[PDB]
């Protein structure tokens, strides 16, 4: 695998959404990896719907929070409709799934990296984006602004978030707080630090979806 990758610039990553009050960082964080397999597979970028799996997930708690690996399964199972079809409210709202037609696209299924590995975390991340989790209950990176990350924070998980690429001593993340946030909406958290949990615990959880 390479030494650096940045999926941004290979037309595989879309702008930066913001979620509002909503804990929908789970259906923003397995969407970003679905926008990024489909193109990597296809050739063509399309904004998907958040909304969907936020009102769709039945294993997920809506805006209290859910699972990106369950929001991926039921990519899988079904499918997923484009942005401007099923458009963000930012509420959970019944699931408006097939009262809106076919499918934009569906998934051939849902993926673990080996946890508390950052290897592995880099094998894939350089396969695709991968839906990955960590800690921002802290002031630090609420306050973030740019540069590399390194901390101050536990490893206490909670946002889940994208990884759309890495370098030498960083790893690229694609959060959902807008582009007034960190580096126009992403952050570079820190890599190669011996820890195994991860900076902020950037290790605990990852998953990402398999497009044959
Ligand atoms: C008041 O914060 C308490 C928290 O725990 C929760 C986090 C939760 C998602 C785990 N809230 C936040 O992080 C807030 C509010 C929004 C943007 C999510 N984020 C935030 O303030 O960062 C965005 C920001 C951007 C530019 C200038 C100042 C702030």
């Amino acid at each position: 695998i390479p030494e650096y990758v940045d999926w941004r610039q290979k037309g595989a990553v879309t702008p930066v959404k913001n979620q509002g009050s909503c804990g929908s960082c789970w259906a923003f964080s397995a969407v970003v990896t679905i926008e990024g397999i489909i193109k990597i597979r296809t050739g063509n970028l399309n904004q998907y719907s958040e909304q969907e799996l936020l009102d769709c997930d039945r294993r997920s708690y809506g805006c209290n929070g859910g699972y990106p690996w369950s929001a991926l399964q039921l990519v899988a199972q079904y499918g997923i409709h484009y942005r401007n079809t099923y458009p963000y409210e930012g509420v959970q709202r019944y699931c408006r799934s097939r009262e809106k037609g076919p499918y934009a696209a569906k998934t051939d299924g849902v993926r673990q990296v080996q946890p508390y590995n950052q290897g592995a975390l880099l094998y894939s991340i350089a396969n695709q984006p991968v839906s990955v989790v960590l800690q921002a209950a802290g002031k630090d990176f609420q306050l973030y602004r740019g540069g590399i990350f390194v901390g101050p924070c536990g490893n206490k998980v909670d946002h889940a978030v994208a990884a759309v690429g890495y370098g030498p001593n960083y790893i690229l993340i694609k959060n959902s707080w807008g582009t007034g946030w960190g580096e126009n909406g992403y952050i570079r958290i820190k890599r190669g630090t011996g820890n195994s949990y991860g900076v902020c615990g950037l290790y605990t959880s990852s998953f990402y979806p398999v497009k044959n």
